[PDB]
């Protein structure tokens, strides 16, 4: 099982405010979804109401710690761990966050496939300080504007 991060974040490396995104980048979401289809997603419970429903042709994973808690199209898990091990076949695993997820899964992290956005927004959740000498570059491709701001597809592998 290859375990992958996939997030969008800044320079400062914020990813959200009051449960939302701070900014629309259209051309991150066309990657997130060629890149995520067919596989499963794992996500926290605030995650999923972010979006509000199921992503569709993906096997929406929704972490939490309610246990009478049902979420149609979705499969629910106690724990980080739990979801993991039920998932052992699976090639490829995709941790979308949030900010809780994405701590806890770091450690566990072989591939992160980030979107930097080189611009300082406002926030309060960010995603984790990783260590720069665990990871290396694998893919690099930097982006202008027309997607009012400059970006990145940066692809780590440990
Ligand atoms: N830029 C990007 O790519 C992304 C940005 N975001 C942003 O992040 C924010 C949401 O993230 P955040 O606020 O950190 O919330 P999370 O999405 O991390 O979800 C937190 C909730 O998930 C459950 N949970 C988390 N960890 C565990 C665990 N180890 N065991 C059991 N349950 C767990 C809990 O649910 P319960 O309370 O029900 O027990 C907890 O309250 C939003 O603003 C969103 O816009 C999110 C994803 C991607």
């Amino acid at each position: 099982m290859i375990i992958t991060l996939i997030a969008a974040m800044d320079k400062n490396r914020l990813i959200g405010r009051n449960n939302e995104l701070p900014w629309h980048l259209p051309a991150d979401l066309a990657h997130f979804k060629s890149i995520t289809l067919g596989k499963p997603i794992v996500m926290g419970r605030r995650t999923f109401d972010s979006i509000g429903k199921p992503l569709p042709h993906r096997r929406n994973i929704v972490i939490t710690q309610q246990k009478n808690l049902i979420i149609e199209g979705c499969d629910i898990f106690y724990s980080l761990d739990d979801a993991l091990s039920a998932l052992t076949k699976e090639p490829e695993v995709i941790i979308i966050g949030g900010a809780r997820i994405f701590k806890e899964a770091l450690p566990k992290a072989d591939k992160m496939i980030l979107t930097i956005i080189n611009h300082s927004f406002e926030g309060d959740v960010y995603f984790p300080e990783w260590n720069d000498k665990e990871w290396k570059i694998t893919s690099q491709i930097k982006h202008e504007r027309d997607n009012p701001y400059p970006f990145q597809f940066l692809e780590l592998r440990r």
